[PDB]
């Protein structure tokens, strides 16, 4: 069959290399000069990545007002605050320096500045942004690729639900990556992010058999790549090289370029989104303890995708063996690999037990059946949910 | 090594989306000047489907046709009055990389008083320039999503390469359909040719590139899986879409992020054609391998690496460099297989090696992977014969 047909558009200037923070005055010129600097907990206080920014964006001229404290799985709360302070300031830039959550909430506050209503009212889908004040990064941590695409994802905590959106109009506008500024991400979280891209490829590489090979071999390649630096990156974590890999491939897993042509399943991805909805955990904590029950849940659908990771990336040979033997192999020894670093496997790593399950599932299920590769249903999410206790 | 990645182009990719003109180009002017080549796309039906779609999107057609193989700089500043003579808003190019890469000059040359080979010799750097958009219809150089573009002055052979942040395509619309009626000839060159570029940005001494290094030899695997079937069956949707797809991946920047490429083999490619006017990617096929031959010493680990992940040699006993000789002997058989010439004989090419030798070395030494000299080039000509 075919490939889908497609359109691919990304405009996102990225900047990589070391000391590229140095790039903010020339790429701040042609914007205005009130700008809001978007970051998290403090670790880039700690790592001397905000007092960096802070002497060039002086350099730059600009007049700076900040927004700290984004949490993990940003608030929408935090993204309103944010709004808030963009008609006090009159802010015409955004500047986000931090991980995922501090990118995803710095998208959501440029939409939100253009919106006068809630910002949750975005995130819902509720309202589709027809402008957004323009941002830009610099990425603190590899794992999401956020720094490379239109989506993100914000957490209503009164509520307790969380949930993707996207629009063409919060693509950043540059990105600066320098594999320094991740030094001091902690081992759990490097863990998290390599889980979190390896999921990126997963989720858009698991959809009916198509005429996809160039991509199903970047996917594959992709995987590969992560899973040869990993071990080396854990036990090493101030290596330029390996920081490096691992920030170029966390960019590809999620700008698109693996994904012309084949609609994802991202349906993993939302039942993980209801965990974290509920317990708050860490995003691709959850991916490691779903994504293998998924897996498992979804083989009948067509065994064929999963045998081909299996032997093409996990190393199965399958002389004498059924593609679903093979696939189910392959899915162990993914398991086994994100386990081998120290990603949890099983719900109860959070102290997470079957107390809430009819709600995370009620909440996954809450726009109705799901998944690309399988349309899931209530029963299909609890069956999931239950086998990653 | 630090790098800054950014390309514009919306890409739109699938059967029948030369439909989507009217929309694409609604945020732009009206009146359009459509440049395409030699009639091809006349004998195929695509140009009165264009038509059809412009004057759907209510726009004033003026025509630049006979856009040349190689496209020389006279037609680009032919195609400048054009656009000054009609007040043209928005380019269209409908056809192969020659047309697209016109249609960049004379979109850039639009906002240049002067001849636009200034432009192309770099003498003169682009501040503006009229938007543009591509249907293509060859899947071979990647120029309908990439700043660059190939211009060719017959009157005193030479064949140069330039580009600008300013002539990204808007837009460019790939159906496979509209690459059918390619012939044998140049769809074996186009795949020679994006197998190339490939090479082109693999030949580096940037140490930690292992991810760029697998979607390199991805690309390779998936274009030698592909060309055997396809030159044997040209209206082959999926064949033809395969070499469509990483016929732009193949030039787009996305392999050569953290990497400067070689491009040896072009820069000397590009000074035979200047002077006999051959296929781009035929003189590649003669090439390439003996620079691969010539450049091996510097670093026999590359080529050992594609010979092992691409050429399916079994390296058990012997050393890197018998390795990667395997490999470029099954290189070149693999081009010879679907019917790439091989020696320079093949297009009746010694007498002018040194002239294109002279024009190659014009800008001093060249090369990445190794600097070449003038003795260099003359000997990897001479290997070639
Ligand atoms: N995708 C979505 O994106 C979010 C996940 O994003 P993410 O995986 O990038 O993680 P994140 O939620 O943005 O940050 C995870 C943790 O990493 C810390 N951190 C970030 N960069 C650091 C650095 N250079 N050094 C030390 N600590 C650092 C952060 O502490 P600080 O807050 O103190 O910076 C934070 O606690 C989720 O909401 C997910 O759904
Ligand atoms: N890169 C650079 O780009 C140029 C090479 O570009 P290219 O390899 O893409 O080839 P090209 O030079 O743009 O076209 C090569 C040949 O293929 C014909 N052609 C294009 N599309 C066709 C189609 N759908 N059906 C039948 N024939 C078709 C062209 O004839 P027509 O002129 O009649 O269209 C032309 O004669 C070189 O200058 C190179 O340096
Ligand atoms: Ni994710
Ligand atoms: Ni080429």
């Amino acid at each position: 069959d075919p490939m889908h047909n497609f359109t691919y558009w990304n405009p996102t200037k990225l900047i990589f290399g070391r000391g590229e923070v140095e790039r903010l005055p020339e790429e701040l010129k042609s914007y205005g000069k009130n700008v809001l600097l978007v970051y998290g907990g403090g670790s880039i206080k700690r790592s001397g990545l905000y007092d960096q920014v802070i002497e060039q964006l002086n350099k730059a001229g600009v007049t700076v007002h900040e927004l700290a404290g984004v949490e993990p799985n940003p608030r929408v709360s935090t993204v309103n605050k944010g709004v808030a302070l963009c008609k006090e300031h009159h802010i015409d830039f955004l500047l986000a320096v931090g991980g995922g959550s501090v990118i995803d909430c710095t998208k959501a506050i440029a939409a939100g500045a253009k919106y006068d209503g809630d910002a949750w009212d975005i995130v819902t889908k509720k309202h589709q942004p027809k402008d957004a004040l323009p941002f830009g990064t610099v990425l603190t941590l590899a794992a999401t690729g956020s720094e490379m695409n239109s989506g993100s994802v914000i957490t209503n905590w009164e509520t307790k639900e969380k949930y993707g959106w996207g629009s063409p109009l919060v693509f950043p506008k540059f990105s600066i990556l320098d594999p320094v500024n991740t030094f001091t991400v902690p081992k759990n979280h490097t863990i998290y992010g390599m889980v979190d891209m390896m999921s990126h490829v997963f989720e858009q590489y698991f959809h009916h058999v198509s005429n996809t090979p160039y991509q199903d071999r970047m996917c594959e390649s992709l995987l590969r790549t992560v899973i040869e630096t990993a071990p080396k990156l854990i036990n090493d974590l101030e290596n330029y090289e390996l920081r490096e890999t691992i920030l170029y491939t966390g960019t590809i897993a999620l700008n698109g370029m693996l994904s012309m042509g084949a609609r994802g399943d991202w349906a993993t991805h939302n039942i993980e989104h209801a965990v974290s909805a509920v317990y708050d955990i860490p995003h691709a904590g959850g991916l490691a303890i779903l994504f293998p029950n998924w897996m498992r849940h979804t083989l009948s659908e067509n065994p064929a995708r999963m045998k081909q990771l299996a032997v093409r990336v996990f190393g199965v040979e399958e002389a004498g063996k059924t593609d679903k033997e093979v696939a189910l192999e392959g899915i162990d020894k993914l398991s086994a690999f994100w386990t081998s670093l120290g990603a949890p496997n099983r719900l109860a790593d959070y102290d997470i037990n079957d107390e809430q399950l009819d709600t995370i599932a009620d909440k996954a299920m809450a726009n109705g059946t799901f998944g690309q590769f399988k349309s899931l249903n209530k029963e299909d999410v609890l069956a999931i949910l239950k086998a990653s206790l």
